[PDB]
């Protein structure tokens, strides 16, 4: 339902939200359900559980939540979405994703990434368990990983949110360990390189057609340890974390 903005050619700071107390950690919004509702859940190893849901962008800032999610599992790394009312998450040293329905607060499902890597194999370049980084654009839900098969570089599949069933994959030449993250646009992967404590999206590889190309788009990286960078569809801004801050970046797009 979201029109694709192009081929992007810029990122810009645009907004802070707010130094969290986590490092790590991500936070979004969902586009299928458009609202002012953010959902927030900071990465502590091993004790990640919970998802915290703020009813507008004042509340987040004032750390007033309307509710928090117990979740039946805990949670390996940064990759989280919430898309069409249900969070998606990689469960704790597994390859699954788990499906879990936020208006009932029921499990909904369980899919497993056939060979994905998991639990600190192929995480991106900081670790912290964040091998399997779910993403959502125009062309849906999908997931970014890698797999030994791919010796450690970066797969991506689209994911069916209904059935939870695996409908395209495509094999990258991107090393995951080498990423700072990824996101996707139209169908495009987006690969950022960045310094921990050059930067920018050095790759991308698009799913229609198959070709990847080396690219050169600088990419902000103001507090030097990025943990999450999610796009969103219906804003076209990226969420980031960044070095606990919290934060939104701008995007301007040349013809695709
Ligand atoms: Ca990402």
């Amino acid at each position: 339902v979201f029109l694709c903005p192009g081929l992007l050619k810029g990122v810009y700071q645009s907004e802070h939200l707010f130094e969290s107390d986590h490092q790590s950690g991500a936070w979004c919004k969902d586009p299928l359900q458009a609202s002012d509702k953010i959902y927030y859940m900071p990465w502590t190893p091993y004790r990640t559980d919970t998802l915290t849901e703020y009813s507008s962008k004042d509340d987040f800032i004032a750390g007033r939540p309307t509710t928090t999610y117990k979740l039946p599992h805990r949670v390996d790394g940064t990759g989280f979405v919430v898309y069409d009312g249900a969070l998606f998450f990689n469960k704790e040293r597994t390859r699954n994703i788990v499906k879990f329905d936020l208006r009932t607060r029921i499990k909904s499902g369980e899919a497993i990434i056939a060979n994905a890597n998991y639990h600190d194999t192929s995480p991106y370049r900081w670790g912290g368990k964040s091998d399997i980084d779910l993403a959502v654009d125009e062309n849906g839900l999908w997931v970014i990983y890698a797999t030994e098969q791919n010796n450690g570089k970066i797969v991506i599949s689209q994911l069916n949110p209904y059935t939870l069933r695996i409908e395209g994959t495509w094999d990258t030449a991107y090393d995951k360990r080498s990423a700072s993250n990824a996101f996707m646009i139209c169908g495009i992967l987006y690969v950022v390189k960045s310094v921990y404590e050059g930067n920018k999206i050095d790759y991308i590889y698009n799913t229609d057609q198959s070709k990847d190309s080396l690219v050169d788009v600088p990419f902000p990286n103001s507090y030097q340890y990025i943990a999450a960078v999610d796009y969103n569809p219906r804003d076209n801004l990226l969420y980031v974390w960044n070095n606990y801050h919290v934060v939104k970046y701008s995007l301007d797009f040349g013809p695709l």
